[PDB]
């Protein structure tokens, strides 16, 4: 019974997942004079036309933007990727301040937050043996700073107070996530993990170098949300993010000089 306070927070999580002393473990910090621009790496395709989205789910750590991944509808491919990896669910981690939320850093630099697109890969037929192996997912990162909104976020702001706590569900039906992306897709690249409990080393991680701007009211909106069940003592949802890991043998790849 995990979570991010003193007591269940990160810090612990290894009694219970010893993978959390892995060797690929994430998030990681960027050292982005020590990335090495890759020229193997193949152009980025982000193919988001036919995405269903479905569902939206406060899930006790998170809220969960699902989509329907019984198709290719929404896909990412290229990059450091062989093969067709199909959009799950988006979610985002984030602060209790705008100077902390991010789970990567860059340079040590933290963001407010972190949107992450969660991508399976085709070949393993579903999710849940996709996460059995070591390039079963796809993550797609972009970081979040705070200034102008995103418009092509509020929609997703203003359905939170309708799952305000752990386990509460809203339909969340023609959502484009297309409007979460920055202009470009320079990214940098490395192996790691999920996250969060149980901390499989799956991932292969596709970091966006350009962060999207969201306004200071947006985030605070985040920070309404829950973690508690409703009937339990309030406990807002802020924080949830795991702090940088070691690199270890680990090198990062840029897509860009
Ligand atoms: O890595 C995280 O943010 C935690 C996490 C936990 C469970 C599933 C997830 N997913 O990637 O579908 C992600
Ligand atoms: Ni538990
Ligand atoms: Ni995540």
């Amino acid at each position: 019974h995990w979570g991010y306070g003193k007591h269940n927070g990160p810090e612990h999580w290894h009694k219970d997942f010893p993978i959390a002393k892995g060797e690929r473990q994430s998030p990681v910090d960027i050292d982005t004079h020590t990335a090495k621009y890759d020229p193997s790496l193949k152009p980025l395709s982000v193919s988001y036309d036919q995405a269903t989205s479905l569902r939206i789910l406060n899930n006790g750590h998170a809220f969960n933007v699902e989509f329907d991944d019984s198709q290719d509808k929404a896909v990412l491919k290229g990059g450091p990727l062989d093969g067709t990896y199909r959009l799950i669910q988006f979610h985002f981690h984030w602060g209790s301040l705008d100077g902390q939320g991010s789970e990567h850093t860059v340079d040590k630099k933290k963001y407010a937050a972190e949107l992450h697109l969660v991508h399976w890969n085709t070949k393993y037929g579903d999710f849940g043996k996709a996460v059995q192996q070591p390039d079963g997912l796809a993550v797609l990162g972009i970081f979040l700073k705070v200034g102008s909104a995103k418009p092509g976020l509020q929609k997703v702001v203003d359905v939170l107070d309708s799952i305000k706590t752990k386990g509460k569900s809203a339909d969340f039906t023609n959502f484009d996530p297309r409007g979460l992306l920055p202009e470009s897709l320079d990214y940098w690249t490395y192996p790691g993990s999920l996250t969060t409990p149980p901390l499989l080393e799956c991932v292969t991680w596709i970091v966006l170098k350009e962060p999207i701007s969201v306004s200071s009211e947006q985030v605070l909106k985040f920070r309404k949300l829950n973690f508690n069940g409703e009937g339990e003592p309030e406990e807002l949802m802020v924080d949830n993010w795991r702090p940088a890991q070691p690199l270890k043998n680990r090198q990062i790849k840029a897509s860009f000089k």
